[PDB]
């Protein structure tokens, strides 16, 4: 008899806490706050974008891997510029005949991008260190001269390097004749010669001008302009610049002092856009932007949030006392965990006490209607009579608010860290709140000393309990259960990248033109784990593409796989540096040696010319050159530091001077293979384009550890920069189906064992419960609300929630005495359905009245437009579904004295 045992404890402490009222207020009230006290001392907030990766999950120990021998990826800003009222021409060019330009690619337009860009370059800003005035040369990503970089070294793509951003070689005239010339060549002929091949250094024009940058690295053309898809390098639509900063570790302060220039280069930009608007649509985005505006929108919205819990107050017209012991409570949660060492941020810190005082109100308001409603046996003072009010009212507030902490605490384990903290967060806040509502709430309400619900819930009722009634409630109800498990299966998993902003900022501009106009995704690189030998010729073959090396093979399959791109999610080859190293060791004067030079014995370099040097590092041609193994540490560091000129342009450190990483000896331990994705535009295809580059990494793998001297745990991974974010929604079916259906188990075996309900009632229990989560699930997928990492924490707190909706009645349904079951529920209806309405509109009203105004679009998605369907799916499944159902399969009478 568990029952029974709770309610004599709760009544002998009730009337215990009624004779000490003050004592026990002041005793639990002095420990609240000094839990309160870690919000002041520290509460350490996490800015950045690592509150939604598992720390120690594959995809991001894969960039832990990458980022120790490579460095860290390089943070990119952009612009895109678009000019959409100028018309599209014809221009007869010499070489290719008939080409119809469109109107971004005037030059009017151009000289006026390279006012801005090289005003872009010489940017300078005061950091909070006073000494020194930053530049763009210590902060700027240099893939030539790191070691000293000049200003004119530092990456900035853009059309203008096809000129080398020189203005009286982009305004250049030539004479050139073919017999049938009638004009002249002016630039277009040259950039459409350099959209072609983008390595040339002489020109095939009458004008000589190298297609390099002023840096010694090609540009390629999806880098420079899109909306170019058909009709090739002739009709773009959009303009595109680029700069990449150099990314350092969170606690380095060049991190610090490199967010500092991205400032003042998106306020330099938007008076840039401002000061011209009839010729162009600049839209930009610095990589400080997204960042550091998704905490803008929960930043500015706390007082707008502040009439909630204030809104709470007045729904109840020892209110006051009750909303403040619940703000309490949930303010100590709140800070006991900086003590422990837990970084939440201020968006975790803004929701939770809208979701833990929805239901630490209820039980607050159950308890008070049971008070003031009791029979008030006389003879005796209030302190017994609170104690017997409080009695057969414990246990039935106390499942529902440890139905939560349970599920709130179990739905814990996701991968995300946030919404791990925000679970964690109010699992402790309720848990504090039920402790907070007896030896605090009890002693106020004994210290207190010094209608219209019952009247049409009687006319309610006759609308119920009758066969035109309950023959039509429980078809429609399966009717609607019939439509919802069907149309669960047209939902869609993910979490799209454009929901975190409002409806205002700038950047959605950014994205719209991003998915629009781009025409390569994000890179991606086949990182090599340590292991393979990279020296025997039967080991260079594996990866090779060219020129005797295998029918299939890694640089081979990638090339390959980009010739169905809308199976595989790739669009570029790969590019490796095998291939480009065997055709850097061909003769002809790229690897040359000094034969009478004692200072200089070695290595002849590409820009010295003389009658001395002209030995060649391959020996003498032969099918298939490649070299032997003592060939190969002396030569591989030499092509790591040999600029691409006009007299060997086969390769050097342009682009290969950070992909291999040598050892102390010469073996190599790592590399980078760079392949770019396809234009990627929703988040279903940032992890399908994830599961689909992963697959072929493996079986790369299975296909390279076949060679004799390769070492076995040798994988080749791919690794792109949002690798980290959508990793997780391969899985979050298996691991999003099994947190909510072990979550019932708990609920079922405690709501059947706490308050009677053998088997029939809690069985009824459970179909109500599953019934809503499968409507719940389909309306979520019908109005376009996404299943992520969010939107789950929401359905496992209204598996905890729904136990409102059910246990008092199915209570007052068990402890019911009446002879039929056709009036037996009209009494338990007119008693518990009036006090479990009143408890529902209190999380309705304030759910509606604050979240719904909430100007994010985060907390408008998944916290206003699911919350409301809960809330209102499951009034109809507890106040017309349940006590309808039960009239039909209910239980026999108990006497229950
Ligand atoms: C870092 O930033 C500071 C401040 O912008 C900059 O100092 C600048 O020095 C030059 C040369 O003096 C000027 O642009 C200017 O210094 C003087 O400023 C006064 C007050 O407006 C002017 O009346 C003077 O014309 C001018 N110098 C003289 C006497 O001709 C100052 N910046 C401004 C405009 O206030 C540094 O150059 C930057 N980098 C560093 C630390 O070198
Ligand atoms: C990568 O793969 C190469 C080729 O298989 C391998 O080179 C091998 O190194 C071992 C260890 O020194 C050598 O034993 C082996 O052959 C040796 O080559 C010298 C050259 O003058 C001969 O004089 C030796 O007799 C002979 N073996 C010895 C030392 O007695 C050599 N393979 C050949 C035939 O070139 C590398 O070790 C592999 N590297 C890694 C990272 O495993
Ligand atoms: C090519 O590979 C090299 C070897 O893996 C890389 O050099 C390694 O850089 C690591 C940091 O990126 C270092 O890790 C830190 O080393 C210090 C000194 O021993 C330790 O105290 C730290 O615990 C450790 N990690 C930190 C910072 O917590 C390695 O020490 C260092 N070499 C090794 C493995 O000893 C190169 O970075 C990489 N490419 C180049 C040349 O940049
Ligand atoms: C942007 O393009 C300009 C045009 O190419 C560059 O200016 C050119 O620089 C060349 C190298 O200095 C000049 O050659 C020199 O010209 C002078 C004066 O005519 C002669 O005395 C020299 O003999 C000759 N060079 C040598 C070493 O013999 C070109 O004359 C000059 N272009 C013209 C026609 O004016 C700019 O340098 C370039 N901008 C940048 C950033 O470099
Ligand atoms: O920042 C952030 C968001 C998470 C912040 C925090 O973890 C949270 C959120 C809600 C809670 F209840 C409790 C904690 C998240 C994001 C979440 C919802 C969206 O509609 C959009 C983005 N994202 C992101 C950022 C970049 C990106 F590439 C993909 C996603
Ligand atoms: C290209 O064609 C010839 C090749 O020598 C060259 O003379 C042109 O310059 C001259 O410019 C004149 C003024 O625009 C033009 O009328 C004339 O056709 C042309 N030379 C003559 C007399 O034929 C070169 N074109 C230009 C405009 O520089
Ligand atoms: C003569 C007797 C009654 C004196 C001893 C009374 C002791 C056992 C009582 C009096 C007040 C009580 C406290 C009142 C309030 C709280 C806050 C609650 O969140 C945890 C328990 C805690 C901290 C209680 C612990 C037990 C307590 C300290
Ligand atoms: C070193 C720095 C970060 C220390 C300063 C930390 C600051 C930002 C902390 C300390 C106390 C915090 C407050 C503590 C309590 C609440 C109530 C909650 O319902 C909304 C957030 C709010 C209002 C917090 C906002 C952030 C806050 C002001
Ligand atoms: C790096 C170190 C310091 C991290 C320590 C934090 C982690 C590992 C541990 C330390 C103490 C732990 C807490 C101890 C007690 C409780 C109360 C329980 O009802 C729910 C879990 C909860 C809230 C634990 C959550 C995990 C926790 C916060
Ligand atoms: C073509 C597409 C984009 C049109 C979408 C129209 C939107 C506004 C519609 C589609 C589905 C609709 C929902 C369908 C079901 C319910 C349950 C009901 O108890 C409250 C209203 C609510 C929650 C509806 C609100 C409006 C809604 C979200
Ligand atoms: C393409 O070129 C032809 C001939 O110059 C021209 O008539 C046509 O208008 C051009 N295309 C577009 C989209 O206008
Ligand atoms: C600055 O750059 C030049 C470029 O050659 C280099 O020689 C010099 O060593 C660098 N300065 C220092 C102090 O290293
Ligand atoms: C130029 O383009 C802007 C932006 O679309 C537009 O508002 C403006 O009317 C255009 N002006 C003309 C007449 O070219
Ligand atoms: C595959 O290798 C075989 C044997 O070297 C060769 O005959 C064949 O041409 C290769 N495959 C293709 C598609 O050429
Ligand atoms: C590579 O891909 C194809 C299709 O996925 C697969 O059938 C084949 O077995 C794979 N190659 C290897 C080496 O297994």
């Amino acid at each position: 008899s568990t029952h029974t045992l709770l309610g004599q404890f709760f009544q002998g402490w009730g009337t215990w806490v009624a004779s000490w009222p003050l004592t026990i207020l002041v005793l639990s009230v002095i420990p609240v706050v000094a839990l309160a006290a870690g919000l002041v001392f520290t509460e350490l907030t996490t800015d950045p974008v690592e509150l939604w990766s598992a720390p120690n999950s594959q995809a991001r120990s894969e960039k832990a891997f990458h980022d120790q021998h490579f460095g860290p990826f390089f943070r990119t800003n952009q612009v895109i510029l678009t000019a959409p009222n100028r018309s599209s021409y014809r221009y007869d060019s010499l070489l290719l005949g008939p080409k119809n330009f469109s109107g971004i690619l005037d030059l009017d337009l151009l000289l006026e991008l390279l006012e801005l860009q090289e005003r872009l370059r010489h940017l300078q800003v005061w950091s909070p260190e006073a000494q020194r005035n930053i530049s763009l040369q210590d902060i700027c990503y240099a893939p030539l001269n790191p070691d000293n970089t000049s200003l004119y070294d530092c990456c900035i793509n853009s059309l203008l390097q096809y000129f080398q951003n020189n203005r009286t070689l982009l305004l250049l005239t030539a004479n050139q004749t073919l017999m049938g010339q009638t004009s002249q060549v002016d630039w277009k002929d040259h950039f459409l010669y350099c959209a072609n091949a983008p390595l040339t250094f002489k020109d095939g024009t009458a004008l000589a001008l190298s297609c390099m940058a002023d840096y010694g690295a090609p540009v390629f053309p999806f880098l420079a302009i899109g909306g170019y898809k058909g009709k090739d390098y002739s009709e773009a639509e959009a303009l595109i610049m680029t700069f990449s900063l150099n990314n350092y570790p969170a606690g380095d302060p060049r991190l610090a002092q490199a967010k500092l220039w991205e400032e003042a280069f998106l306020e330099e930009m938007r008076a840039f856009q401002r000061r011209m608007a009839g010729m162009f649509q600049v839209t930009f985005m610095a990589e400080r932007s997204l960042e550091d505006e998704i905490n803008r929108t929960t930043a500015e919205d706390l007082p707008i949030f502040a009439t909630s819990y204030i809104v709470i107050f007045l729904y109840i017209s020892l209110g006051l006392g009750g909303v403040a012991v619940v703000l309490g409570a949930v303010m100590a949660a709140m800070g006991f965990f900086s003590y422990l060492g837990i970084r939440s941020s201020l968006v975790i810190l803004q929701v939770v006490p809208f979701l833990v005082l929805s239901v630490g109100a209820d039980n607050i308001f159950i308890f008070v209607l049971e008070y003031q409603r009791l029979p008030r046996r006389p003879g005796e003072p209030r302190e017994v009579h609170i104690g017997r009010a409080l009695g057969r009212v414990a246990p039935s507030m106390l499942l529902c608010s440890l139905s939560e902490a349970i599920c709130f605490f179990l739905g814990a384990l996701t991968p995300m860290p946030a919404v791990r903290t925000f679970a964690l967060t109010s699992g402790l806040a309720v848990i504090l709140d039920f402790l907070l509502q007896m030896s605090a709430f009890v002693a106020l309400l004994s210290l207190d000393s010094k209608l219209l619900l019952g009247f049409f819930q009687k006319a309610y009722a006759p609308f119920l309990l009758h066969w035109i009634t309950r023959g039509v409630v429980l078809l429609l109800f399966l009717a609607l259960f019939g439509v919802s498990l069907y149309s669960m299966c047209h939902i869609s998993v993910g979490l799209d990248q454009e929901l975190a902003l409002p409806k205002d900022s700038y950047l959605l501009d950014y994205f719209l033109f991003l998915n629009r106009y781009f025409e390569v995704g994000a890179p991606v690189y086949f990182v090599t784990t340590l292991g393979y030998n990279f020296s025997s010729e039967a080991g260079m073959n594996a990866i090779c593409s060219s020129a005797g090396c295998n029918n299939f093979s890694f640089t081979q399959k990638i090339q390959y796989a980009t010739e169905f791109p809308e199976q595989s999610y790739l669009a570029i080859p790969a590019s490796s540096w095998v291939d480009d190293f065997i055709d850097w060791l061909t003769p002809s004067s790229c690897c040359r040696l000094y034969i009478s030079g004692p200072n200089k014995d070695k290595f002849c370099p590409s820009t010295v010319n003389s009658l001395n040097c002209l030995k060649n590092c391959m020996s003498i041609t032969m099918g298939s050159v490649r070299p032997s193994v003592e060939q190969f540490h002396k030569y591989l560091p030499w092509f790591l530091n040999d600029r691409p000129n006009i007299k060997c342009p086969k390769g050097g450190l342009a682009a290969y001077s950070t992909s291999v990483n040598l050892t102390s000896d010469g073996q190599v331990l790592a590399s980078r293979f760079m392949a770019y994705h396809k234009p990627l535009k929703n988040s279903q295809d940032y992890t399908e384009a994830l599961r689909a580059a992963r697959e072929l990494a493996a079986n790369i793998t299975a296909d390279l550890r076949k060679v004799p001297g390769t070492d076995p745990a040798f994988e080749v991974f791919p690794y792109t920069i949002t690798n980290v974010f959508y990793e997780q929604y391969l899985t979050i079916l298996p691991e999003g189906l099994f947190m909510l259906s072990l979550c019932l188990v708990p609920t079922f075996a405690v709501s059947c064992l706490l308050l009677g309900l053998d088997l029939r009632s809690g069985l009824l229990n459970l179909l109500s419960i599953v019934m809503i989560l499968v409507d719940t699930v389909g309306f979520m997928a019908l109005w376009g609300i996404s299943y992520n990492a969010v939107s789950l924490i929401n359905l496992v707190s209204a598996v905890g929630m729904s136990v409102e909706f059910v246990s008092h009645i199915t209570r007052s349904f068990a402890i019911s005495t009446k002879p039929t079951w056709l009036e037996r529920a009209k009494e338990a209806t007119i008693s518990m359905g009036s006090a479990v309405f009143a408890g529902v509109a209190m999380t309705n009203l304030p759910g509606i009245l604050v979240l719904g105004l909430a100007k994010a679009q985060l907390i408008q998605i998944f916290f206003f437009r699911l919350n409301l369907l809960i809330t209102l799916l499951g009034l109809l499944h507890g106040l017309v579904f349940l006590p309808v159902i039960l009239s039909y399969v209910g239980p026999d009478v108990n006497p229950a004295l």
